[PDB]
């Protein structure tokens, strides 16, 4: 387990802080919201700190009242995030009295998902049960609409509520730097970071175990085009994890740390008139903080912009707010300044011109030519470049030393006028098997798993790239049959546009079906006729048999792919099947299916 830092309350006392903001975050959204709230404190005569609850023992919350006008805020996203597990387990377990504790929670969720803001709601509810007093209403941010805006709305009401309760004054301050720039003219190249994530030279000198902090650089042994046509580009990659000691199972995910497009990095440097090869460090102006830098330093701006910073997603409102000061044309400074509005034209412009048009930082620098911020401050403002997850497309029973990836390359026309390229997929696509192509990765254990007993029936639904984990599932069920095991029915419900356009793993699937590994290979070709044909239309077609498998055969259902519409439509079709054959009313059919998920017989691996 992690070695906990010493009491966060004592740390707050020693540094004159009265507010602490904890972040439950997986892809850094809640973390950035916490950082923003922590920084806001200064604007109201207070002082805060942002913190990862995993590095602390939240039992010390009971000591928080020892600090006058103290308050704790929780920015929690749902998936309970890995870093919030300890805190979560603690909440359920303790009977500690948090009398005198003042709190507020802001949840990050997405309605297209089952348990919307479950974590956020739990924390807010539990702290009250334990005796603490809510200082502001629970926030319910929905990433399906616009999370940034929900945060803005909440934040705007939160602070005045806080000032009113503690009797503090709102004042309105000038720009404040979190880090100071230190340029290094003399530096042993052996101490300059070049893209590694953890220890310096950890990419060059690999040492297990390998994880998110110390990714394993896996060699790309294969990278082939899966689709037959040219409308899009879908690919299959095989990463060699030999000698990595990494363990995995069909259903797990593989994460990769990509590199941004070099041309995009070069242009940002060029438009800002900056020398990207300058070696430097951004050092926290708060020498007490454990966050010494915003990213591994010392390093060059080029390396930072390539491996450490997100330069492709639309900049958040606070970033544009802080950049406004560097736009010399009044109208541009005004537009940038107003992006953080909670209503009106400023808000509408942010939603349409930045978010909807998908303008990345370079696009904004190009379209607002008066905006010329210094490179070091920009690097301090940009979010960190995140790893991308993929559903491992292979079975470890068959490929113990290789992790396969099935992915669609992202490349689309943005309303901003440019063609936007997906970071990880463009980078993966360019990896050519060999001075060999290496991909920094690690595996994340999931709960998406084949049944324990070989005899249990399996129903897999995964159109498009949703086929990914099922290639592994099928490889494994085929292996079991080869091993003399008794394997129940294995049905695949797959979907693509046309058999001659993007039928992924066409030959492999035909083989598994021929050999009996697949009991049924049901494929919906959505564009081979005037009307759409989807996997759920095939599920409805086979309702009688599927009900038999589910109700009498104890079958396990698996859905993978599009979380936005496909997953929901498929779930609805299952409701209808249950409703008809139970038989039972729709409401009871829903409870039936929801119960299957709790009992591990209806699993999901969907993304958007
Ligand atoms: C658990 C999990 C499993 C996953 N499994 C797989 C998998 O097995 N195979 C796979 O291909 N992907 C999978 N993904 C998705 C994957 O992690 C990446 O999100 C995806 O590959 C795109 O990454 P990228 O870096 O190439 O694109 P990025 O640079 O990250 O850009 C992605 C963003 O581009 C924007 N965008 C995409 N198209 C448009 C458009 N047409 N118009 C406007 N905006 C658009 C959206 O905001 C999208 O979020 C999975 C994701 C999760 C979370
Ligand atoms: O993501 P990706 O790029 O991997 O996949 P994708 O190619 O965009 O979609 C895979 C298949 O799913 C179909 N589909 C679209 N909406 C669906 C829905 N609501 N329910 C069931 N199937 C649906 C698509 O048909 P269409 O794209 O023809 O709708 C396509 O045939
Ligand atoms: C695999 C996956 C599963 C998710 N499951 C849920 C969920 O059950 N409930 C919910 O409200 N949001 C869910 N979300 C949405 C996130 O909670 C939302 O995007 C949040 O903003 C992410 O914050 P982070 O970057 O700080 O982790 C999911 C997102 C992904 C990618």
């Amino acid at each position: 387990p992690p070695v906990k830092e010493s009491s966060f309350v004592e740390k707050m006392k020693k540094t004159g802080r009265n507010i602490i903001v904890f972040y439950g975050s997986q892809t850094g959204t809640a973390e950035e919201f916490a950082n923003r709230l922590s920084k806001d404190a200064h604007r109201y005569g207070m002082r805060g700190m942002s913190a990862d609850p995993e590095e602390y023992d939240l039992a010390d919350l009971s000591s928080l009242p020892e600090i006058d006008k103290s308050l704790v805020v929780f920015c929690m996203a749902t998936y309970p995030t890995d870093n919030a597990q300890d805190f979560y387990d603690w909440l359920q377990e303790t009977d500690v009295d948090l009398t005198g504790v003042k709190f507020a929670v802001f949840g990050l969720g997405n309605k297209t998902y089952e348990h919307f803001n479950a974590m956020g709601k739990y924390v807010d509810q539990r702290l009250e049960q334990l005796g603490a007093q809510r200082i502001f209403e629970l926030g319910l941010g929905d990433d399906d609409g616009n999370l940034e805006e929900d945060f803005i709305t909440w934040r705007e009401q939160f602070w005045p509520a806080v000032c009113e309760f503690f009797g503090v004054e709102a004042t309105e301050e000038s720009s404040i730097r979190q880090y100071e720039l230190v340029v290094h003219e003399d530096m042993d190249v052996a101490k300059v970071y070049t893209g590694e994530m953890g220890r310096l030279k950890s990419y060059e000198n690999q040492k297990p175990p390998f994880d998110a902090k110390n990714p394993f650089l896996a060699a790309v042994t294969a990278n082939r085009k899966l689709n037959q046509g040219t409308e899009r580009h879908l690919m299959h990659l095989e990463l060699d994890i030999s000698d990595s000691k990494i363990r995995y199972e069909s259903g797990d995910h593989v994460a990769v740390y990509p590199a941004n497009d070099s041309a995009l990095v070069n242009q940002i440097g060029e438009i800002l008139g900056a020398d990207l090869d300058v070696i430097m460090s951004l050092n926290n102006l708060d020498e007490e903080s454990n966050k010494k830098h915003p990213f591994p330093c010392p390093t060059t701006y080029r390396t930072a912009l390539t491996y450490y910073l997100d330069i492709t997603n639309p900049p958040r409102t606070n970033v544009l707010y802080e950049l406004a000061q560097y736009a010399s044309e009044p109208s541009e400074q005004e537009h940038l300044h107003k992006m953080a509005s909670s209503s009106g034209e400023g808000k509408e412009l942010y939603l349409s011109w930045v978010v909807e048009a998908r303008r990345h930082i370079l696009a904004i620098l190009q379209d607002y030519p008066s905006l010329r911020p210094p490179i070091d401050h920009l690097c301090e403002l940009l979010p960190r470049l995140q790893a991308r997850y993929y559903s491992i497309a292979s079975s470890s029973k068959v490929h113990p030393n290789s992790v396969h990836i099935c992915a669609v390359a992202v490349e689309y026309e943005a309303k901003s006028g440019r063609v936007n390229k997906g970071v990880a997929t463009s980078w993966l696509r360019a990896k050519e098997p060999a001075g060999r192509a290496l991909v920094p990765m690690f595996v994340r254990k999931s709960q998406f798993r084949l049944p324990f007993k070989s005899t249990t029936p399996v129903i897999m639904v995964g159109p498009g790239t949703g086929i990914a984990p099922f290639m592994g599932f099928i490889q494994e069920r085929a292996w079991l049959r080869e091993q003399g095991k008794e394997v129940g029915e294995t049905l695949l419900y797959y979907g693509c546009r046309r058999s001659d356009e993007d039928y992924l793993y066409r030959e492999e699937l035909a083989r598994f079906h021929k050999d009996g590994a697949l009991t049924q290979l049901n494929v919906a070709f959505s564009r081979e006729q005037a009307h759409k044909v989807y996997v759920q239309h095939l599920l409805k077609r086979d309702r009688e048999h599927l009900w038999k498998l589910i109700h009498e055969g104890g079958a396990h259902i698996y859905v993978c792919g599009d979380a936005r519409n496909m997953a929901k439509d498929v779930q609805n079709t299952f409701y209808d099947i249950v409703a008809e054959f139970g038989p039972m009313e729709h409401t009871q059919a829903v409870d039936y299916v929801k119960k299957l998920m709790t009992k591990g017989r209806y699993s999901l691996d969907v993304w958007s």
